């Protein structure tokens, strides 16, 4: 029993983190087989960052202008190339700790674990969602760039995020491991801002189900509603539309608790219209939206890795 | 920027997690060098719950009654003793993945990471705190018994908790790695009352300093307070007494922000009085008490956003 913001065990990813240095820029890289993956802006100085030409800045670098440190061992770079906004450094040595892995692109609303690192040294792990505005509410200081996000499925690490930059509101922006940005961001020092954020409705409903499973029940009511009806309420409070796919995804929690999704929607409707009237839900005064339906099921069932 | 419940990287602990079976009871164990540590109730049957006599249940066991499994490999038990409420199984293979480690008993208010495990396989890692009533608000299903709590300072793993049981209120009790329970709990299925929980005042103050560092001052005020007048107000909200030790420990966060501890105490007093009026602090609409002064220095910039 109990419910907590829970990260995947980070061990399989700890063994992939290395330090990448190019001149006076140090940041983190991901060492899988004989390639180190890291942000392409590693080849830039502050001056270069104002309006970089990457293919141009890259042509000027030899292999020996990239220092790669795996703990207290030097990796010799034998190859460099860009894919979108990530730099691929080929190295002489395959990573013996290379886990089974894939690169995947996640959707807004999907969660993942971030292993925060500094000088190729993992310092912490926390759980995150891709916000509907394609930012993450992370915790990163300078030197964090190249920190990765991941899901574990059986023995298979699914890498989904690499950290590139912080926005002025204090939230974070990055790429998939193929160097495609999440959101309308670019790797340049320029005026960029997070768009208006919205609440991940299906996740709030999943979390209400986690509450019922843990005996928090006061917000349940006798009332039901429809998608159309509820969605007019959703739009009013800056909540994402709820779709038939979302109802389908919540099926396993509606069966396990005997609360129909549109039942639970009627409760969320009431919480949005009236507030929490002094009470909490799972020790929170806010409606929590960084747990997926799968996250709730996985934690309330105990699947291992 | 940002502020998150950050756990330590679990990798160094994952390499120590094993499965321990005795009879029909399976839970987790911690493999360090040639010793596996797990809860002693691994040796308890259905009926033993109420009034187990551990000494009597244990002397009836051989080494070969204890199946220890490290991933796929079976470990040979060559020895066993009880120390307080943990069983220590001597095995014939030193764990090659043993990290630099030590055992430390922690005080209420201290934080640590939990590696939740089932059948010796890790499921997840989260951060929590030793409540003043010596329980922890964990996430822990049946079979989680033997899951451990730890801090990692440099490359050295500090083991401070092994999980033993859930109390009727949905909260968790366990032991240090020498088998002594935190709080007045026992490995028995009897009526044990979790003491009344109080808020860890020193941690709330630390987290208010965190909010200033990340550039939020809306909750400060022009007042100050004496230690004693703060304690008389705070105990009416079920907040732990703040002591000189707690004030000394907040020194560095005082200096980085320029806000004297007692001025921050004045701010907390007012926050308790007013609530937040539809505002948040580091994304929370409650006062958060599961971050320590040391955690805030760890995760927050050395440069305040003024
Ligand atoms: C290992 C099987 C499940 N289990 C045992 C448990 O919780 N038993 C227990 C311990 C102390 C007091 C009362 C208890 O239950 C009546 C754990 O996960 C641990």
């Amino acid at each position: 029993s109990g419910f907590r913001k829970m990260a995947f065990p980070s061990g399989k990813v700890e063994g992939c983190m290395v330090q990448v240095t190019c001149g006076t820029t140090t940041l983190n890289g991901l060492w899988l087989d004989d390639v180190v993956y890291c942000p392409r802006h590693v080849i830039c100085t502050s001056e270069d960052m104002l309006n970089p030409n990457y293919e141009d800045l890259l042509i000027r670098k030899s292999n020996h202008n990239f220092l790669v440190q795996a703990g207290n061992v030097q990796l010799r770079v034998i190859g460099h190339s860009m894919q979108n906004c990530v730099l691929k450094l080929k190295v002489d040595t395959a990573n013996p700790k290379t886990p089974k892995y894939k690169f995947v692109r996640i959707q807004p609303g999907q969660t993942f674990s971030v292993l925060a690192c500094y000088n190729g040294s993992p310092s912490g792990v926390y759980q995150c969602a891709m916000r509907p505005n394609f930012t993450i509410k992370g915790s990163f200081l300078n030197g964090s760039c190249g920190s990765v996000g991941f899901n574990i499925d059986y023995d298979c690490v699914s890498f989904c995020y690499m950290h590139h930059m912080e926005l002025p509101t204090g939230v974070h922006a990055g790429t998939d491991l193929e160097g495609n940005f999440y959101g309308p961001f670019v790797d340049r020092q320029t005026a960029q801002a997070a768009g208006t954020d919205t609440t991940i409705t299906v996740n709030v409903l999943a979390w209400l189900y986690a509450a019922v499973i843990n005996g928090d029940r006061w917000f349940l009511n006798r009332f039901t509603t429809t998608l159309n009806d509820f969605n007019l309420v959703a739009m009013k409070y800056n909540y994402e539309p709820l779709t038939q796919d979302h109802v389908d995804i919540l099926g396993p929690l509606s069966a396990q608790t005997g609360i129909a999704v549109l039942d639970m929607c009627a409760s969320l409707k009431e919480l949005l219209q009236n507030g929490m009237n002094g009470r909490t839900i799972l020790g929170s005064a806010l409606l929590e939206d960084e747990f997926t339906p799968f996250d709730v099921v996985r934690q309330c069932s105990g699947v291992t890795f």
